[PDB]
């Protein structure tokens, strides 16, 4: 049986780890949830509870501590570990009946989390890709001490690339490792984009689009930084970054495409040319379960492709024109060292502004351009509780800098 | 360095097949050419055999068997082993300095070749469809009796759908061994099809298309036999026992889909639902060399695949009404027990008469179907002689049987 904890399991990523969890038991017994983990959610923790019992809950926000407590007595013949804080999530990592954790949570305590997991010898399935993006150095680093762990991609297209791969080879090498594309054969990568809601605007209609324009009517219903990065394509470029540390593909052998259909999630070219690719609809159920069974599959009742009925798959090329954050984030890539953190942080602010209607369009791109000009290159530290010091302190740099700069030119 | 054996060196499997491995060995010395054997085309072998310079040269044809060893004393600093005939092909089977060997002939010097490629322990990459639909028992049985021997699939589907399994899993089975499915995860395979000349044409217009109809400007250039086959949709009728013999999938699994632009060569629908699915232009150079490699992959300076180019790819279902060959091909299958040998054998006959414009495009399914209803299940010998013998027997029945229905009605 495979004992699994969810972190962030009230949010997106976490309610599809559980469906899928739920579903597959169903069909046999493969799956204990051992460990729920929350930032602020009591009573969805509490509704988790009475159907998984898991051995260990805990809820980061202390004021709701005490009130989970009192709600579990009403669950008949269970006696969890009821923990709280970032000292509850180190708990549940160093906990030896767990084998694998899913981060499902964003920002501080994804990488957080992330860390502690790693540094327990633990399968990561990491679902936040801005801890790849801003500090893939420090999870590199880290993942050569602790040899026993494994980060394993969540990010669909990240699955579907991983999916792609011969697992004769995979199992020589491991995420984030040097030489995983030389071990695996890998020539170069296709990287899959829905084109988000702004894709067909003209350069002048593009000016004007709004946050609301953004979110309205979407294509796909997830959160709204995503949704935001979706609709200026900074998600792909976010996800150019993680293609190139997840599996040491060059930049220059990645290619973003753009697939409306969002059925093909990504595809890998080989040393012989032959192409391999992975589909599904769209749905984060099949990366979230991957991760959790690789190197094995197990089966679901999910409803199967209808290729027929599909009858159309279209791929273009992204103008880097009209989407010129996809530009910056190769730009940055490229040049290395933190450069990729300071994209990720002072997109975060420039995604915030526009999502709350301060700023225009092109003026995402243009902050986080001026904040990249404005960095230096630093020396790598080589401990890594410095490097991780180091990555935090320009990730707040970078930030309070794109802030400075939407303040003077207001 | 592999040591590879070509026969049929001179028809299109095995003149595709040296110019990959001369494409390759100039990237890195991976092949090394051990034998060449043809039927007739002494010219053609002289040539192959000054730039290869195998160990082996046979010849099928005795009257040209001197003519050989003549030419080949021009050669410099060379001295083969110059045989004939099947002495010649059995000898090149038994050597120890043979790995792998493709067979590239068809009918019943492939089939001959294939079980001494087997009883000698060998990788055999095999091109000849007809063979596994017509003999497919008896190649099970030989190779449960020889335990090291296995087949590769060449057939372009046939490759694809082997290059979207996982090696960790294929390693513990192989090709026609019972439960390759389950072990390997699949749940259903999408077999692709141009579809041929004639997917728009009506009921009507079917009723008169000729043999030049089907033959002049096709989509791809191929043999006469397997054009005519295309237009029918025979063959990937064929293909769909080939995928049932190779890979333990159920027929209630197997599902035609019209592709009409070549570039997803099959897809596989594993017990998760996920699908996976290898791409390139239509060339078959591809599945040739994967045979050859399996299970890595090498080096080619092959044209990359440009899918922003490529723009639109496309799926339909096939009309069984329009081409009932796929239909007949599945009720054999089901059917099971030697009427695929019937199939094959009856649709031998049909292909040939109507190539030269002695029945229309429906009497060759209706040929085929006769035949189909003339035929009575047989016990299956379990003595390997027994079963070829069996299965020979009922090959030449089936072609009489379609021979007298043609003259009877003619
Ligand atoms: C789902 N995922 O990993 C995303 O990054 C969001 C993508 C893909 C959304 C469609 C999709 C694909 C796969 C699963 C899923 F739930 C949803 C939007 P893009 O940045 O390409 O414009
Ligand atoms: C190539 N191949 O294995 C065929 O069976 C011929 C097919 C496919 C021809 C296109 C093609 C695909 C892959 C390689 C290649 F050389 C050519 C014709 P169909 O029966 O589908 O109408
Ligand atoms: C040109 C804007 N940036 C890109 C990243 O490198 C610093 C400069
Ligand atoms: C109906 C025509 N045939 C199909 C194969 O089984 C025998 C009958
Ligand atoms: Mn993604
Ligand atoms: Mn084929």
């Amino acid at each position: 049986p495979i004992n699994v904890a969810i972190f962030g399991s009230t949010g997106s990523i976490g309610t599809n780890a559980l469906n899928i969890i739920r579903e597959c038991n169903k069909i046999e017994n493969v799956f204990n949830v051992k460990a729920l983990y929350v930032n602020k959610s009591v009573n969805e923790l509490y509704e988790q509870a009475r159907e998984f019992l898991p051995e260990y809950l805990c809820i980061h926000d202390k004021s709701v501590y005490e009130e989970l407590k009192e709600l579990v007595k009403n669950i008949k013949d269970y006696k969890p570990i009821i923990l709280c804080g970032d000292e509850g999530m180190k708990e549940i990592c160093s906990s030896n009946s767990i084998d694998k954790i899913v981060i499902g949570i964003d920002s501080f305590q994804g990488l957080y989390s992330t860390m502690y997991a790693i540094m327990n010898n633990k399968i990561v399935a990491l679902a936040n890709k801005e801890s790849i993006v801003s500090a893939g150095f420090f999870l590199k680093k880290l993942l050569n001490i602790h040899k026993n762990a494994k980060i394993i991609p969540v990010d669909s297209e990240h699955s579907a690339i991983f999916q792609c791969l011969d697992n004769n080879k995979v199992l020589k090498t491991k995420c984030l490792q040097d030489n995983f594309s030389k071990i695996n054969n890998i020539n170069k990568i296709f990287l899959c984009s829905s084109g988000g809601p702004f894709q067909n605007l003209t350069m002048d209609e593009l000016k004007n689009v709004t946050s609301e324009n953004a979110l309205k009517h979407p294509k796909w219903k997830m959160g709204k930084k995503i949704t935001i990065d979706s609709a200026t394509m900074m998600n792909k470029g976010l996800e150019v970054i993680e293609t190139h540390f997840l599996f040491d593909v060059d930049y220059n052998d990645i290619e973003v495409i753009v697939h409306k259909e969002c059925i093909i999630h990504s595809c890998v070219e080989f040393i012989d040319k032959s192409v391999i690719s992975q589909m599904y609809y769209p749905d984060m159920q099949i990366p979230i379960l991957y991760s959790l069974t690789w190197p094995d599959r197990i089966k679901t009742n999910l409803k199967p492709l209808d290729l027929a009925q599909v009858s159309t798959l279209t791929f273009h090329k992204p103008s880097l024109e009209h989407f010129p954050c996809i530009k910056l984030a190769y730009q940055a890539g490229i040049k290395g060292n933190f450069y990729p953190t300071v994209l990720n942080a002072s997109n975060e602010i420039a995604n915030n502004l526009f999502l709350n209607n301060k700023i225009k369009y092109f003026d995402i791109s243009s902050i986080i351009s001026q904040v990249l000009e404005s960095f230096n290159s630093q020396k790598v530290s080589e401990n890594s509780e410095d490097l991780m010091k180091q990555i935090l302190q320009i990730h707040s740099w970078a930030k309070d800098k794109a802030t400075d700069i939407y303040n003077k030119h207001n």
